[PDB]
């Protein structure tokens, strides 16, 4: 079926519990075995969110190469993304060294560090120019430039410099800061707005590394922002707009990533960006 029309016809026979369900059971399931090590208990946030092993990203370390992060490709829209964490005390050098080594232009951040009373991830940038942040363990500096403070998110320039080798390069820090506590935005104007000023700044294209795209688990609001990014640039390519299945795209995502999309109301959510924002493009 088309879109908006599958759309009312779930919303006046209330089925989307059912729908989502659906989708969990349809889900792929590949091993995650590495994540499970006794090493990598402390570099786990949630003991049932895991990268699987044939899409987790590497650090390019003989030690312990183990991150909590997965390669989403998305082959018929050409792009890629890299899902993980909000990083924990004792990953966010490892984080930083990701970002280095896999030539991202821009990190996605969704979630506020402090939510609903309790630590969602680590205050892995730093919040005044003259105070940079040193990570010996993987030996990298990181510095702000400049940051633009705006209704609903901030931008953020950053310096990340290798020690090593004494290269810099500059890094976009793009941060939603307003998704509520609980539930979905009640309209996704907000958060379109938000995910054409990272296509906007060249961070999600071909000529840089795949853009580092977190929440608190990686999972819920981060599907959402892949899965309608992808959606939209379907539309754009294809003869036939209605053709775009976001149950099968997200499906295909899945292959990646395990529990993309945590809840019927995200899900819904997801349908409303994408028919919305398929208005405004036009
Ligand atoms: C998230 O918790 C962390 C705490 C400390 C570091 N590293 C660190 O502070 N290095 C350092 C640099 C300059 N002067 C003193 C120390 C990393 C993470
Ligand atoms: C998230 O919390 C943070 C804590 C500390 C820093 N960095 C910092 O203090 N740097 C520093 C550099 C030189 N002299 C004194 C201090 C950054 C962020
Ligand atoms: C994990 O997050 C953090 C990592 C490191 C720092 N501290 C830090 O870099 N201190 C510093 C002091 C003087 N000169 C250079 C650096 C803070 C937070």
């Amino acid at each position: 079926m088309e879109m908006e029309k599958e759309f009312e016809q779930i919303d006046k026979s209330g089925s989307w519990a059912a729908i989502y369900q659906d989708i969990r059971h349809e889900a792929s399931d590949f091993p995650s075995r590495v994540a499970k090590l006794p090493k990598n208990k402390n570099r786990n946030r949630y003991r049932d969110v895991s990268p699987f092993d044939h899409s987790r990203i590497k650090l390019h370390q003989e030690d312990n190469d183990y991150i909590n992060a997965s390669l989403i490709k998305m082959e018929e829209a050409q792009r890629s993304y890299i899902l993980t964490q909000g990083p924990l005390p004792n990953t966010v050098g490892h984080f930083w060294e990701m970002v280095w080594e896999q030539k991202s232009r821009g990190v996605v951040m969704l979630n506020r560090v402090m939510e609903k009373g309790s630590l969602k991830c680590a205050q892995y940038w730093p919040q005044k120019e003259e105070k940079e942040m040193i990570f010996e363990d993987t030996n990298l500096k990181l510095t702000l430039i400049s940051e633009d403070i705006k209704s609903y998110y901030t931008v953020r320039q950053l310096e990340l410099e290798n020690l090593t080798t004494q290269e810099t390069r500059e890094i976009l820090h793009f941060h939603y800061t307003t998704w509520p506590d609980f539930g979905v935005p009640e309209s996704p104007a907000s958060f379109l707005n938000f995910l054409f000023k990272v296509r906007e700044s060249g961070s999600l294209s071909p000529e840089h590394g795949p853009v580092v795209v977190h929440c608190s688990a990686g999972i819920g609001r981060s599907g959402t922002f892949c899965l309608a990014d992808t959606c939209l640039l379907l539309m754009d390519k294809r003869k036939d707009p209605s053709s775009v299945d976001i149950k099968k795209v997200l499906l295909e995502m899945r292959k990646f990533r395990m529990g993309l999309i945590q809840t019927a109301d995200q899900l819904r959510f997801s349908y409303l960006a994408v028919i919305e924002g398929a208005k405004f493009i036009m």
